[PDB]
């Protein structure tokens, strides 16, 4: 019954947080407040799951691509899976370096099946935290290339993506808490359909402004994956 | 609460809108071959129990006139909602028999500010369509967005392959694996059987190098918040 990944490889891989606080006076973009919180949360969270953690501060839309060149190179075959999360402004298609925007396909490609040997056949996961647009919800009361990929967004595409200056980002959040409750129970889809109703129920906005009020948020799980993923044997 | 309710008097409908036949002024070809898609579709869903109704050839009117009068029946009775289309597309769009269709000015109708009696239920669209043309070469409260699921044939960018007498590699797997595993796993997990039977089963087959041997993986894109199971 091959209906699921092997994930007792020597090592489960490396897990590659990009977390973009501050950006140049030229972007004319705003302090990521909370970020620091969702980073410290990933590492300890990731590291329970044991991958090998690295943590890459405020880097610029070349930073960004070179990073993720070189991890591309190196040689994943005693590692079971790649993982990635990108914390920082976005829009549909794109997060933002220090400096200005990167497309997020630019930095996937690196790891498609046919440009990264090592990892081919392996889940490549990609979370990402930044805003898919400004929409604001409402609410109301032989393999192919690009198999074995899975993008864990934080909001629906076109939306705007909530942040929390103490608790850090209603995702990230509710991602780790969910991992850290289930990660050596549930198949990770079943894990980021709690994510889900985690973030769609619990979260709520609050500003003086009626604009930005009672706005609410829902995670869009978007996966080409082709096996079931257990974070244990 | 972990899973959706699925107790209902009844699943819900299945709409299905396979265009086979479009206008001499789109330069738009005939899709060879769709229906055996609608009725591997038909006869699965209805063995799930879905109230399904079968569409052919709709021009974008009434693609998006049907959908308006559909989302404004009364769903209270019903479990679920199953939407299938068959076409020709592009990224977010697919087309009517006559030109193109906004995906989202279809999918808005169901909203759950829009829907009322559909919030807090499954809403499923299952896409087998263009979403561009690259060719895979392959190797060796609650939001109003909430409880939406989409089953597209084909990774953002890419083409979508057909077999005209055995139908798409995807709506053939599909059927092939709600057949087969409806019963046991959840939703999700189907659907990942899904895309590891389209993307090891199935190579395109071409006289010319530039259409041969492609693969195609589907992609799965869900906004759902509790486990489906066609059972309980």
């Amino acid at each position: 019954l091959d209906n699921s990944y092997k994930m007792d490889y020597p090592e489960m891989g490396l897990c590659i947080i990009i977390n973009n606080k501050n950006f140049h006076k030229s972007t004319g973009m705003t302090s990521r407040s909370g970020t620091d919180v969702d980073a410290a949360n990933l590492r300890e969270t990731f590291r329970n799951l044991k991958y090998e953690v690295r943590n890459k501060n405020d880097l610029t839309r070349e930073e960004i691509v070179e990073l993720m060149r070189d991890v591309s190179k190196e040689d994943h075959s005693k590692r079971s899976s790649f993982v990635c999360v990108l914390l920082s402004h976005g829009e549909e298609g794109i997060i933002f370096g220090t400096n200005g925007p990167v497309d997020l396909k630019k930095i996937t490609n690196f790891f498609r099946g046919d440009r990264c040997r090592s990892l081919t056949g392996k889940p490549k996961l990609f979370i990402i935290q930044a805003c898919r647009g400004t929409e604001l919800d409402c609410g109301i009361e032989k393999i192919p290339v690009d198999a074995d990929f899975l993008y864990a967004y934080s909001t629906a595409p076109g939306y705007y993506s909530w942040r929390n200056s103490k608790d850090g980002s209603w995702f990230i959040q509710s991602l780790c808490a969910m991992l850290k409750q289930y990660a050596d129970k549930l198949e990770f889809m079943h894990i980021l359909t709690r994510v889900n109703r985690k973030v769609a129920t619990e979260f709520e906005s609050f500003s003086f402004d009626a604009t930005f009020h009672a706005k609410k948020q829902i995670p869009c799980i978007v996966s080409m994956l082709t096996k079931e993923l257990y974070f244990y044997h």
